[PDB]
């Protein structure tokens, strides 16, 4: 179908598809089946920050989610992304809900990808940063339930006007421009993505999470991906 | 029609529309009629570098074209670009020929725009750099005669396979993503664009030039803009 | 008589040396008397942001001070800094109180310097940023009363443990490294600086101010410079 | 016994201290004997590029050396540098010859250091770049035989006016400022370095090599370090 690499933040365990029985962060390579996961003491109603980072050299893909004044969960998995991904991709943030529900507000999102070549400073590069989202973001492709303008914030999931979240929503947000993520002849290729989010839920149990993801250029939301699939994968299979 | 701000490099004087009688650089605000110009000792067959820079603070738009081991022509004109331009634009390089002809090879092109807001480091930003152009550039919108892949270079104007240029060509190249160039509430807005080019002509007199330009999102090439209009303006009027 | 260039922020108008009546920002090029100024609707106890930007192309030095939800005071002055300044400088911040007094608290400070040249981005550069000041900052030079570590802030003037400002206080903080501020052979020579500050006085009347300055590598506080001279100038010439 | 971490590039294998037979690159963590290495198909007289990249999340230090149109030699090592290194270091380059000798010419060198934290990009950072070395570089610390200004290059080992390398030579160059390399409270602590170099010997056999190193602020050349120790380590322990 469409190739998907993503870093997932399960607020909701899904022991039927494999997810551990605790709020976790994890690395998904073409399958909601995480190839590596780590325990995340999630904080309800607090603004937190995720850093994603990968370099050709280590071939190690990494992520750190962390709150102020709080321990930070980290995950790392050796993968070679030119085998996996197409030469041109498009990056973005995705998030969704199920029975249980949560606010998936993205307060800020940045990202940087460099292609340093065999001759140095013959590099190629793209960096893009949002610390507030305007009422109309010409350069974000918004998919599903995604809405901007609410308090200068990106809401990937749907929320009622009073501020309570709603269930069984998928919204997904993408950068307008395609990213040349890797090349046949580059000595180092790298890419970092940082984004801060606010997850607050009225219910004691929230669901399902946020994921930063990378896919081929022409990606649209999978049918019936609402819930534990996070708007990234069509099937747990 | 479509609003156009651009820095022009006339290799060919056009004294019928106003252009001075020497190879010049100049500032065009919605009219091929340059509002300020400066003398440029152009160098045939040598790689040269243009720097464009503008900040909300000075409200002064500036450009410098310069060769290695050679004097550098500079131009500057006070303009306030939120009055002129739409809130969202799209940037790019344009170039064309007439009776006389030239190669308009773009060896590299970068650009950066920042929106620092009334609260600091609540900024918004986009930077993008090409030091080589691949056979297929997914993220460049190519218009008219524009072609990439030839020796890792962007050729805005048409060129025969042996390497000689051809006449009465317009090619124009644009960044896929729209640039949020200014905002109603930002204490400093700024944007810098740098690009290196190679102009070589078999004929003693070459024509017409290269221009970096900014326009509304939906800009396409004007009809009959080939020649002294540089693929930017429909009429000298 | 070390050479010194600066962007000053006067909370105290010293009418005999030329300070306008109203609290102003100004450009001080080699003398305390400001070459140009602009009215500044200062806000007591609110954090503000200073932006400062100059480049070899415009040859305009300029600056904007700005509080949230309030107009921003701006100023510009056409000056060629390679005439005025040595080839190699140190950059830094200064502030001072006299009979009247204020809290000169620096919350954050960053600075960029590029020497782009004729070739394909064969430039020389330096950038540094502080959103928190550590308890021992060994890459700042601390001069006078200046202190770090309290709340992660830089305090250029002396304050009590309760927080009360003191009178007749003078403090400077310089980046440890020397900056290559201009070159004989570089086609453009941009440099940008940004910083935030907190100014609060119990008093009806606060004094004197903060200034971003640039001077020689060997620069030290001029004697008897507390008060009107902001730790910058020996005399009021 | 100053503390020191480094990425070494051996043209001369010193088999008794563990250098493999073949010319190698390696990670030297607190001792000259390399913790891990990889074969390097060195090219005489051709400029090459070294890339070096480490981050607190992976906790992997790694590096790639690369010539145009040739495979690139790579190496990695899992090490937690805040255990090994002091909180505040200086970075720099070192190289040396012994009985056998080579030209250790540094054409260009850049370095980035970020201390991203838990908050919304409230980080601390430093970046610097050199594509040309000036005649007097007063923000490099020059140690040993190291010299600037010849062709705009850095020469870490001594060379004649004709260009002939010399034997038993040792040279280091450090950035003037101290780097905050890690923090107790920072959630990630990335740092990246890049540099190009020219290595040429008249001989069949060249020696010894160049190394990027990190050490304490007060670090100076260890005595008797020419030859195998590359200006880095007092002893071969
Ligand atoms: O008004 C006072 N007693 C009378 C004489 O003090 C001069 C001010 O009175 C002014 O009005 C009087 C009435 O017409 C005149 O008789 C004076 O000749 C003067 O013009 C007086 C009473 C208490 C004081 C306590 C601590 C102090 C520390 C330093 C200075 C000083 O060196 N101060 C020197 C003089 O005071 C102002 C200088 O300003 C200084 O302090 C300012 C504080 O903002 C700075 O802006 C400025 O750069 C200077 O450093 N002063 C005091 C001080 N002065
Ligand atoms: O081979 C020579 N004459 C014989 C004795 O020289 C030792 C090498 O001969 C080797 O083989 C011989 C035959 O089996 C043995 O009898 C020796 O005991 C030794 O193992 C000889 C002839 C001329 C010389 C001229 C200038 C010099 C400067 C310094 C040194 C030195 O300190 N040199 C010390 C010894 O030479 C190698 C050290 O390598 C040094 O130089 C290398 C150059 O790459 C570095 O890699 C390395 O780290 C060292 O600094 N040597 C010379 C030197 N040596
Ligand atoms: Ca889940
Ligand atoms: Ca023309
Ligand atoms: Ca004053
Ligand atoms: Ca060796
Ligand atoms: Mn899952
Ligand atoms: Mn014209
Ligand atoms: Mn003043
Ligand atoms: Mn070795």
């Amino acid at each position: 179908a469409d190739t998907i690499v993503a870093v997932e933040l399960d607020t909701y365990p899904n022991t039927d598809i494999g997810d551990p029985s605790y709020p976790h962060i994890g690395i998904d390579i073409k399958s909601v089946r995480s190839k590596k996961t780590a325990k995340w003491n999630m904080q309800n109603g607090k603004v937190g920050t995720a850093h994603i980072i990968y370099n050709s050299v280590d071939k190690r893909l990494s992520a750190v989610v962390s709150y102020p004044n709080a321990d930070s969960a980290t995950v790392s998995y050796d993968v070679d992304l030119d085998n996996v991904l197409p030469e041109w991709v498009r990056v973005g943030l995705s998030a969704s809900t199920g029975l249980y529900k949560e606010t998936n507000t993205i307060l800020s999102w940045s990202f940087t990808s460099k292609l340093k070549s065999n001759s140095t400073h013959e590099t190629n590069a793209l960096h893009f940063m949002f610390n507030q989202f305007s009422k109309d973001q010409k350069d974000l492709i918004l998919q599903g339930d995604a809405t901007t303008g609410t308090d200068g914030n990106l809401e990937l999931t749907r929320v009622s006007s009073n501020g309570s979240p709603q269930g069984s929503s998928v919204g997904r947000a993408l950068f307008y421009a395609p990213v040349h993520i890797w090349e046949s002849s580059a000595v180092v290729a790298s890419f970092e993505a940082t984004f801060t989010f606010l997850i607050k839920s009225p219910d004691s149990h929230p669901a399902d999470g946020i994921a930063f993801f990378i896919s081929n250029i022409d990606s649209s939301i999978p049918s019936g991906s609402t819930g534990r699939l996070l708007g990234l994968f069509p099937d747990a299979n």
